[PDB]
């Protein structure tokens, strides 16, 4: 077993752990730690109860040997004992003594090949960031489309943002196909953690708004990030991202100009046969009239909607719903299983 | 004296008779009697509070002369006696004896000529279907556009919808500045009011659910009707409108592909000038960081958000936010008053 | 093995049927019949998709015969053969035919003695309301109380409501332990179907505002159902409800005064007890903090939240959640068993 | 002229500054200086632009003097020139070089009697605490019952909370006419500033869990509070909150046992009969049924909803109303206008 680490307990680091004892199938690694600057008692207690998620089926017991504190966790008859942390800097995790061969940073604040690097200095082999990068790194994958791409010499990988995994093999797969000239996309996406409950400062004078009452235009890492899986799509898309006040799941609009001719049932035909072929593991196809919170806790990165497929001359849009928090964690529970064999 | 009759006392109606009495000029025509399937003290009781708009800043009390109920409104230095009615079949009202002028359709059942042509056997001279139209109609007409297009022989008229008021005059003026070969229309809608609270029985399978806590992408009657208003705009433009949880406010991410050579600027400058020139008493644009709420009780037709304006080749995209309530309401003012003219 | 029909297939009648098959605990009779006023189509999509309880772990297969509709739905290891009905006159349904022993009427709008006959009429050999009584019941039922004071010659009986389900037992525990002068209830309810997304005309001038935004004080039937159940505390206990934009879960606030020494720890203590003996049914007591969402899918008719408990004086207080769908929906099958053996 | 400064400028420093100019009655005192940790851009847009309370009425311009910055703002036919800082340690503030009077302090950290002298000791003369006292204070005020017991020697001053507010008059009223034995609250308040948007981790964790979808059951400083104000109703009451998913406004549940005979005319009479005469600035009472969101933008400490009153036995319970973030910054302005003469 390769021993895996994460670094923040927020709705990713608690869904990743989620994933691990909920998927089908067992996973050939293990999660032996966490870290977080929140208390165990607090971490657990997140853990358990979710309102996006649910309460977790199985148990957790607390239990103190020497100093170090550890989680048994029990489900889908499998176990786990994890060490608790409560380090701020990751320069002093004990990342050596446990033997981490890949830390999931999911705290947001280590995004740069510096701070990512930190943990290397803390005793660990790889890195993965989960987020789109800040800066420098050693490569960005999306799982399905680049995952075979990672080199045993890359420590600093990342696996960019959800946003980035919907958006990335809709582009590969029309690209591919009919020819993408230009490309842009709008994003409707469920409130973050980042946002405001009420109108309060933030860097962000559009996330300042209260979150629960407002429809909130703003940025999106997805299109700068993209860029870094395929640069050929430099200053040939752009986009921007929604908030709305419903509580997880999101929509990507993507609306592009085809080099070839084109028609509703020629990309509708061609987005199936991959989701039955090379993206099977990622991707499904739906004619069913759903909204926003049937796709809750669906693992895949992208279920498009063929009904809301619409073309005009060379100019067409797809649509597809993803769930932001359950589906890209079990991308980097896929993306672990990946680098062993 | 020329006399207006409301017929469906809804978040429409109950808007137009508040925008009357709110408006800065005082209109040349008077409103003279409202209908609806409810009784009067629940119309005063809505009229008066509004989660929306707030309260009714004025006077309303009831008296029953004859064995007629009336509505003695003071607000704004101004009064109106209104003549309340409850009459489900629109055939059986009295707009011969009251002498109607123009009834504004604000039940949503009526839009058919064939139904709308029920007001003008109850004697009315001219409807205005506030609403996208069925079947046929004498005219549709945008305000601030094609309103001058109407003719003394017009009896049945459509309004469209707010959504057709803000798209078409962003068409219109791009189409005429740089030509649009085709374009596609995300539209960001508030709740509506033939929603349902949670999944229930409805006609339409999406809008079965519960408004409060998804995302529902629907259909928009926008552009059937901007295909009447600009012919020659036929197979050139589509779109589709999704729902999410917020009371009020909407928006458009137009996208576009251009003509001839555009930039972010030279987009941003013709809208801003066209505010300023042709289209100044329905079209404002901003520069500033703003939300849905910030919209609430707007009068334009449509507010153009200048930030949000991206350019990718020929791609192009803009962004506008509108009132839904509001804005339509005051075009059904403003539009009663270009007859009189 | 006894045959039961639902009318009414909405919040309650939908999650009766799923938590037949969901039920850890196989039930002894099969519901074999449903109705509503809408088609198949809407039904199925409605049973298998929901936003407050998820998909359904299961397959629905419509059958067409020459006349009659079935459906075929398997879950949990079990299978039922469904038949499905649209006639809004209960008094017209085939319930001879069908041989229905039980009719659960979920429908809200028969809860006269009068109406609740019409099924009687139709070939049913008994009616439970799903509603509190509204002129005269053969009995009025909590199940885990007076369950078992169900009389065979009973026809017309009633559930209550969702809150009496909870109140009651948290009365009769106290006043039998300590002895209640007087109490007081406030009901924190999510929003009901019956309410309005927006502002719209409605019976109730409360009920008839937008549920998204809004807390709406109003009524309870729970008071005269509890006078029905417990007659001797006529006059001894008021209180009302309070509408919030949650999508499901209640809670229950009752103050009361002791007509004997009363602490924290032994009122705490005694509804510990009951949990673990008379009441371990549908009574359940937590110290941990937790909030609406954790009580989403509970089958207990009651969730005592202990740290809330307070006392001052003669007057305390204590704090329950329940999950207003699922919980109720237990219930009835609970019932449905009881009439066995 | 005194000159008043605030040092936390959130929902109620903001909301202090624009109800200043709002005010019917010019204020014989002004507000000089603001202080956050925030940039002054930020500040303004967030002054101009609010979800709850709308667009501010008038023009804000910044202009940088010598290294100093202002803020000129015109509204209501006045004008005042404010300095914006940006000193996290108050210690550090230029309140004697302002020569300021009375600090506000809205920053929710300085609350004990220590933290607020750093006001004193860095040239303030005053300080009012805008939230329950921590530890002690010279005096816990509440305007409209013990305004006129402020002393000159009383330089630390709370102004006590929102709830508090509302609770005073109410116990203090019906204390005088009937008696009270003792009383137990339930308050029912919008989401606040500190709440999560998503399950985030944070020192309480009921208020750790996602805000617009949960019903969360807290604490209330209400009590404490007025046990400070009323000495003599130590052991006498007790209460708690419950946050909901709405953004502005609460109601308070309050219920006693009186000590001479009650019935539901009598109350609402001496609540109607105090609202006319001493407690006629700060209290109100309508006999409408109204929401919450009917009471948005109301300046009243509380408003009693005369229909929610219910009496059985002894016991009684009453219902009002507040804006939350309205009545108190109004409250502050009142009692900063009491130094006076
Ligand atoms: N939320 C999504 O849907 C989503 C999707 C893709 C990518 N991401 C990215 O994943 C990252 C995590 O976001 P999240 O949704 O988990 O949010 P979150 O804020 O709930 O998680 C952050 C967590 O890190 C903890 N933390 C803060 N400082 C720390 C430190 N110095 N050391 C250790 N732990 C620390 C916080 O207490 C919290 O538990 C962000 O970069 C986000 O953009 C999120
Ligand atoms: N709300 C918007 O944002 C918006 C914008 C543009 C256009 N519209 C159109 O305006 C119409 C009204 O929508 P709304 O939002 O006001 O909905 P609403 O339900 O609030 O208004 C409908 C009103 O009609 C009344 N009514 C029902 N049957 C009637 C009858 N037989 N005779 C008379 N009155 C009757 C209802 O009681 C209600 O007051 C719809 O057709 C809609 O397409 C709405
Ligand atoms: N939801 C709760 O928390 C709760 C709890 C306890 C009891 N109740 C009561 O249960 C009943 C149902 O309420 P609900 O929450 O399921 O709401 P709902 O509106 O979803 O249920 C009503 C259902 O009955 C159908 N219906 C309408 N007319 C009909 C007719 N003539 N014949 C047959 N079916 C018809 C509707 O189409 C709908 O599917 C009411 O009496 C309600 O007050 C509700
Ligand atoms: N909002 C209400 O309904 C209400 C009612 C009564 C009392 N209060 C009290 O008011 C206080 C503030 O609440 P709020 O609603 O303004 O919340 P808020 O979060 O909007 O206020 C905090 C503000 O202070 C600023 N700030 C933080 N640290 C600072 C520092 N060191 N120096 C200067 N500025 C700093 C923040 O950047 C922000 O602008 C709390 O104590 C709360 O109990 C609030």
């Amino acid at each position: 077993m390769q021993r895996i680490a994460i670094n923040g307990f927020g709705r990713i680091g608690r869904n990743v752990l989620r994933a691990w004892f909920e998927s089908p199938k067992q996973f050939h690694f293990e999660i032996v730690a966490i870290n977080d600057i929140a208390d165990v008692h607090t971490l657990v207690h997140l853990f358990k109860y979710d309102s996006t998620h649910g309460r977790f089926n199985g148990k957790v017991d607390i239990t103190i040997e020497n100093e170090k504190i550890y989680l048994n966790i029990q489900s889908n008859q499998r176990l786990l004992k994890v060490e608790v942390l409560q380090q701020k800097q990751p320069e002093l995790l004990p990342w050596a003594s446990l033997k981490i061969d890949v830390v999931l940073e999911c705290t947001g604040l280590f995004r740069s090949h510096a701070d990512a690097t930190r943990h290397l200095e803390a005793g660990a082999k790889r890195v993965i960031i989960g987020a789109a990068p800040f800066d420098h790194v050693d490569a960005a994958i999306v799982y399905g489309v680049n995952h075979a791409d990672v080199k045993a010499t890359d420590q600093i990988i990342s696996s960019v943002s959800c946003t980035t995994q919907a958006l990335v093999p809709l582009v590969k797969i029309i690209d591919d196909a009919f020819g993408i000239e230009t490309a842009l996309m709008t994003e409707i996406h469920a409130v973050t953690a980042d946002q405001s409950v009420l109108d309060h400062a933030h860097r962000d004078l559009r996330r300042a708004r209260a979150s629960g009452q407002n429809i909130i235009p703003t940025t999106s890492s997805a299109l700068g990030a993209l860029k870094r899986v395929m640069p050929k799509m430099e200053d040939r898309i752009d986009g921007y991202s929604i908030r709305v006040p419903t509580i997880n799941v999101a929509a990507i609009d993507l609306t592009f100009i085809a080099q070839s001719p084109i028609t509703v049932h020629h990309i509708n035909e061609l987005l199936i046969k991959a989701s039955q072929t090379d993206y099977a593991e990622i991707m499904a196809v739906t004619d069913e009239p759903l909204v926003s919170s049937d796709f809750n806790h669906s693992p895949y990165s992208l279920i498009v909607d063929l009904t809301q497929t619409m073309v005009v001359g060379h100019q067409a849009k797809v649509f597809a719903w993803y769930d932001n928090e359950w589906g890209y964690a079990n991308r980097l529970l896929d993306l672990c299983d990946s680098f062993k064999s």
